[PDB]
């Protein structure tokens, strides 16, 4: 089954540094997106590969950009 | 003028590694205090100095000892 977890929750457990590492963006970007309240969720793969998406403008898109 | 923040939150933004460095301590230590729910909080000074204190045994003391 696919497993999803919000960006906030992921950050919460792993901290924003590790999160930044997993997703491959800057910590400033994640703190930014958490503060903004963006609707970002990560889906987790068994290989340990992680990716994020965002619900924005009536659709589900990748995050970032 | 005093700005405080929980070790938890602090570590969450910066990660236990830089936290450890900031307070001068073992990352393992951060780790355990956090898992243990110790009432540790940090105060931030404008020059960039960071210090930790703990509420325990009815007083506010430094951390660690």
């Amino acid at each position: 089954m696919e497993q999803r977890i919000t960006l906030k929750d992921y950050a919460m457990r792993f901290g924003q540094t590790k999160t930044a590492k997993d997703l491959g963006v800057y910590q400033s970007a994640i703190n930014k997106a958490i503060h903004a309240g963006r609707k970002i969720f990560l889906t987790i793969n068994a290989d340990g590969s992680v990716y994020a998406e965002e619900v924005k403008d009536g659709e589900v898109k990748p995050w970032p950009s």
